[PDB]
Formats: C-alpha cells, sequence, structure tokens
C-alpha cells in the first residue's frame, strides 16, 4: 500500500468508484454525460489511476473535471498527467492554484523545506468555499478545509442506487505536520485554519467518508467487510466526526509538545 501501488478499483456506492492506489485515494464520480475525478495520487500513480478508470468501464476522454484536495506530491503528483490524458479542467482552492501549476509548495506550508516537488498541471482554476461544480447530473460542493495547506478543499456529493441515496465526503487531510524548523505555536493563521476545518468537517452530512489517505477511515478493513456485508460497510455517519477528532488530537498533541 505504497503511494503509487496498484490497487484493483471498486465501486463504493452508486456512481462513486475508488480508482486510487493502494496508499492514496482517488475517486471517479461517473455519469453518462461524463465524469469527475477527485485527486491524482503520485506521478507514477497516475498510470494506476488511468488504468483503473478504464477497468471500471469508463473513457479517460469523458473525465471533465479533476478536483484537488490539496497540493502535495502524494495527492496531486499525478494530476498533471491525468489532466493531459483526459483534457479535464483542474479545480482547487484559491491558495493552492499556484502550487498545482508549478508543482512547488510555498513557504507558508508547514512542511516547506521537507516537501518534494511534483509535475505542474495545466488548466488549473480556483473554486470558493461552498461552490458547486456541475457536470450533467453531477453536483459536487467544495468546502474550504485549510490548515494542512492553505487551499485545501473537502468535496461532497450524493450518490444513489435505485433511488436510495447517501452523502459522500472526500475528506482532505486535516493533519498538523511540519518540517523540523517549524513551530505551529508561532503561526496563528495555520492553527486557526486547522481548527475551523475540524469544526467544518465534523458538521458535514457524512454517510460515507473517503479520506485522502484511505486508512484514515479504515478503507481496507471496510472493503474486507464489504465482501460479506455489501457496501453498507463503507457507511458510517460518524466518520467525518472521527476524522475531525483525530485532526484535533494531532494538533493538540503537537501544541503541547511545543510548550
Ligand atoms: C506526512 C503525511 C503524508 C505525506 C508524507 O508521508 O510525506 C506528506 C507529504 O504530507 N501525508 C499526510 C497527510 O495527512 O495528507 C501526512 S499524515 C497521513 C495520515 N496517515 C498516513 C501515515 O501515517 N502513513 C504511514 C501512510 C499519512
Ligand atoms: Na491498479
Ligand atoms: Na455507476
Ligand atoms: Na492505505
Ligand atoms: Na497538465
Ligand atoms: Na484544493
Ligand atoms: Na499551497
Ligand atoms: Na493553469
Ligand atoms: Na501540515
Ligand atoms: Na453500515
Ligand atoms: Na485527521
Ligand atoms: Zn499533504
Ligand atoms: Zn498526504
Amino acid at each position: 500500500r505504497d503511494w503509487s501501488s496498484p490497487q484493483q478499483p471498486f465501486t463504493i456506492y452508486g456512481n462513486t468508484h475508488y480508482v486510487g492506489t493502494g496508499g492514496i485515494s482517488a475517486v471517479l464520480l461517473s455519469s453518462p454525460q461524463g465524469h469527475i475525478l477527485v485527486d491524482g495520487t503520485t506521478e507514477k500513480g497516475a498510470q494506476v489511476v488511468a488504468a483503473n478508470i478504464r477497468a471500471m468501464g469508463f473513457k479517460l476522454s469523458d473525465v471533465k473535471y479533476i478536483l484537488s484536495t490539496h497540493s502535495h506530491e502524494d495527492h496531486a503528483g499525478g494530476i498533471s498527467a491525468m489532466q493531459k490524458l483526459t483534457g479535464a479542467t483542474v479545480l482547487a482552492g484559491a491558495a493552492n492554484v499556484d502550487t498545482l501549476r508549478t508543482g512547488v509548495s510555498p513557504k507558508s506550508d508547514p512542511q516547506f523545506g521537507s516537501l518534494s516537488n511534483f509535475p505542474g498541471s495545466a488548466k488549473v482554476r480556483a473554486v470558493a468555499d461552498g461552490e458547486l461544480v456541475k457536470l450533467g447530473p453531477l453536483a459536487v460542493k467544495a468546502h474550504a478545509t485549510p490548515g494542512h495547506t492553505e487551499g485545501g478543499i473537502t468535496w461532497t456529493w450524493q450518490s444513489c442506487e435505485q433511488g436510495k441515496c447517501k452523502d459522500v465526503v472526500f475528506a482532505d487531510s486535516l493533519t498538523a505536520v511540519s518540517a523540523d524548523s517549524y513551530r505551529f505555536s508561532d503561526h496563528p493563521e495555520v492553527v486557526a485554519s486547522l481548527r475551523g476545518s475540524f469544526e467544518a468537517v465534523e458538521k458535514l452530512s457524512c454517510d460515507i467518508a473517503i479520506a485522502a489517505h484511505p486508512e484514515v477511515n479504515d478503507m481496507w478493513t471496510r472493503q474486507q467487510r464489504a465482501a460479506k456485508e455489501g457496501n453498507s460497510a463503507y457507511v458510517d455517519n460518524g466518520a467525518c466526526r472521527a476524522i475531525a477528532a483525530a485532526g484535533r488530537k494531532r494538533l493538540e498533541t503537537r501544541l503541547a509538545s511545543e510548550k
């Protein structure tokens, strides 16, 4: 379950399909009028993602949007390649747009000094908090969830099976991690951002959460359960509350260690 590892794709619920690697989530939200891809994994992982979308029966050329959670190599490293293979437009939080274009995270990132650059993407555009991304019958809402990066977005939609619908959340990372030289206690905008994001995420309507690092919401344990119990295994309307609580815990542990 390395970041670039192959992973057989699978449907989580309705038109929501996992197409990521063994280590990094990516989701295809499908329709007859074309598809939305959330995240690209790594540069090497783009070849996995692309094969996975085809394995689920879909054409790359029908992927119209690529939505970015945030602009680090593990989630975004494959976006450029995917953008070239699909022709899609890439959508991201305002403050991450320049990072996706260049593949270089800025000094405001707590991990600056320890991040690896990744390929820059074409066709990157900003979305605002609350904004809807529409494609045919698809409707995906952007929620600003800054802190791990300034432009982090958590994306939400509804998927249905014969009219039984669930609220699905692709949860951006909420983790306070840094370079050795970085003190969170000196950076109030990042701390405030993280706290506001924990609050936003724990309030989301959230039947199925797919975390950017899938194991954050126990994806693989859930998939193993689904073999027997079906896709109810992915459903847990407390999962966004749990991702938020873990984020909060990680930040409070860190602030205490900095005293
Ligand atoms: C530092 C991490 C990782 C990246 C990394 O491993 O370098 C970094 C670029 O940000 N990505 C991260 C993120 O939260 O998006 C964070 S924490 C994440 C949650 N549990 C994962 C883990 O512990 N693994 C060994 C896979 C990593
Ligand atoms: Na694969
Ligand atoms: Na489908
Ligand atoms: Na994993
Ligand atoms: Na590109
Ligand atoms: Na974003
Ligand atoms: Na950024
Ligand atoms: Na661009
Ligand atoms: Na961080
Ligand atoms: Na259930
Ligand atoms: Na978390
Ligand atoms: Zn990251
Ligand atoms: Zn990550």
